[PDB]
């Protein structure tokens, strides 16, 4: 499916979140351009004030945008779903706190490339660095680890999120991923390899509504040409 990714697409995310009881709705727009690997998203709470810090949510909140170097094109699995697309389940342990589990479905509704999130967290401390929003508005770069799941004709990943937080620690936040295609179709099936991750997050001055503005850039990796 990479033919559909040549150019700029635009992008639509739902997440329908319950966190320890306390029930939010994120809705998300903008497009993905993996010529060059970016992503450019504004996201809103719809259900009023977020309940956990927006840094937490920007991994569940598109890897098909993922920029694949020329030689990397045959372990591309995420483009190879397209159009029917993946679910994408992952759960998110953060060290000495909580736990997000995710199931998230990734796939084309017309000419958009739509991600349908449910996540459910529990067991997070009231007083601890996520309900107690003592992290800091920025994200950092990181090493995502993909190999081939055979048995599923899908993918696993595993990666370390590092979350600063106010006090000058490190908040981790280990992830556990798996992938399957929706269809019946193909699929690409990869030799182990990386996704190397940048983010920035910022305001928008003229929203009031509790929001977060994303700019991303992703490129594979960990593959010798030849």
């Amino acid at each position: 499916g990479e033919e559909l990714f040549t150019g700029v697409v635009p992008i639509l995310v739902e997440l329908d979140g319950d966190v320890n009881g306390h029930k939010f709705s994120v809705r998300g727009e903008g497009e993905g351009d993996a010529t060059n690997g970016k992503l450019t998203l504004k996201f809103i709470c719809t259900t009023g004030k977020l309940p956990v810090p927006w840094p937490t949510l920007v991994t569940t909140l598109v890897q098909c945008f993922s920029r694949y170097p020329d030689h990397m094109k045959r372990h591309d699995f995420f483009k190879s779903a397209m159009p029917e697309g993946y679910v994408q389940e992952r759960t998110i342990s953060f060290k000495d706190d909580g736990t997000y589990k995710t199931r998230a479905e990734v796939k084309f509704e017309g000419d958009t490339l739509v991600n349908r999130i449910e996540l459910k967290g529990i067991d997070f401390k009231e007083d601890g660095n996520i309900l107690g929003h003592k992290l800091e508005y920025n994200f950092n770069s990181h090493x995502v680890y993909i190999t081939a799941d055979k048995q599923k004709n899908g993918i696993k990943a595993n990666f370390k999120i590092r979350h600063n937080v106010e006090d000058g620690s490190v908040q981790l936040a280990d992830h556990y991923q798996q992938n399957t295609p929706i269809g019946d179709g193909p699929v690409l099936l990869p030799d182990n390899h990386y996704l190397s991750t940048q983010s920035v997050l910022s305001k928008d001055p003229n929203e009031k509504r509790d929001h977060m503005v994303l700019l991303e850039f992703v490129t594979a990796a960990g593959i010798t040409h030849g």
